C-alpha cells in the first residue's frame, strides 16, 4: 500500500479552490485535480508493508489526541519547480497546526522505522503546507496568482490509501481521526 496522511476540506474550501481551478481550463496541458480530491499531505509514506498499517493508525489516534482543532488559512497560489516549466499548480495554506501534526508524524515514523523512514520518498523534504490545483501534464502556462484570504477550521486528518489507475490515482481513506487535543 502506497499510504499518506492528509487533511481533507470542507466545502467553502473546495469551492474556492474550485474557483480557482478555473483560471486553467482554457490550457489543456493542464490537468486538475477532481474537488474531491483535493487535500494538504502532512506525511507521504510512499509504498508501505499492510503489517505496518496498525501502526500508522495508532500513531494517528496518538497524534489525534494531543493536538487541538486550529484555524488555517488559504493564502495565494504557487508553482514546482518555481522557474522553468512547472510541474504543479498549487494553492500556499498556513498555520503552527499543519507544522505539529507533520512534526509529530515524522518522529513516530521515524521510532517504528529508524533508520528506514530515509528510503521514504520525499522525505527530506522540508513540509510545505500545500493543496494541489492542476498538474503538468503538457505544454501549459502559468497563470497568475490568485490570492484566497480565507479561514477555515481544522478539525481532523486522515490515513489513505493511493492506486494509481487508469484515469489516475483512486483514494481509499483508511482512517479520520478527530483532533480533540487539550493543547
Amino acid at each position: 500500500m502506497r499510504l499518506f496522511y492528509a487533511v481533507f476540506l470542507p466545502e467553502e474550501v473546495r469551492a474556492a479552490l474550485v474557483e480557482a481551478q478555473t483560471k486553467v481550463r482554457p490550457f489543456r496541458g493542464w490537468k486538475p485535480v477532481p474537488p474531491h480530491q483535493l487535500h494538504l499531505t502532512l506525511l507521504f509514506l510512499g509504498e508501505r508493508p499492510e503489517e505496518e498499517l496498525p501502526d500508522y493508525l495508532a500513531l494517528g489516534h496518538r497524534l489525534a489526541r494531543l493536538e487541538a482543532p486550529f484555524r488555517a488559512r488559504l493564502r495565494g497560489t504557487g508553482y514546482f519547480p518555481n522557474e522553468g516549466t512547472p510541474r504543479v499548480w498549487f494553492a500556499k495554506a498556513e498555520a503552527e497546526g499543519f507544522l505539529r501534526l507533520a512534526e509529530g508524524l515524522r518522529a513516530g515514523v521515524e521510532e517504528l522505522l529508524g533508520e528506514e523512514a530515509v528510503r521514504i520518498p520525499g522525505w527530506d523534504k522540508p513540509f510545505k503546507p500545500h493543496i494541489t490545483l492542476a498538474r503538468r501534464k503538457a505544454p501549459a502556462p502559468r497563470v497568475p496568482p490568485v490570492l484566497f484570504g480565507l479561514e477555515w477550521p481544522v478539525e481532523g486528518f486522515a490515513l489513505v490509501r493511493s492506486e494509481l489507475k487508469p484515469k489516475g490515482p483512486v483514494y481509499t481513506v483508511l482512517e479520520k481521526f478527530s483532533l480533540r487535543g487539550e493543547h
